[PDB]
């Protein structure tokens, strides 16, 4: 299981921008990745699900990657 925060179990186009600040911290922490600059995703869930594959790479060189397939694994259910 993913372990998932409470708050975040609502549908990402709720999300706020302190949401995807926590959704930041939990796929850094849980999928152990490198270390994501939290002033690279200063938007809420509606501008999160815009962002392309590239646009998280531009974001985190180290981490975007695998951000977006996070989120595209909670997309999928």
């Amino acid at each position: 299981s993913i372990r998932l925060p409470a708050h975040l179990r609502l549908q990402p186009i709720y999300w706020s921008r302190d949401d995807v600040a926590q959704w930041l911290k939990w796929a850094e922490n849980e999928f152990s990745l490198r270390p994501i600059d939290s002033n690279t995703f200063e938007m809420n869930g509606k501008d999160l699900l815009l962002l392309t594959k590239e646009d998280f790479r531009y974001r985190s060189p180290h981490s975007g990657d695998e951000l977006y397939e996070l989120l595209q694994h909670i997309l999928k259910q």
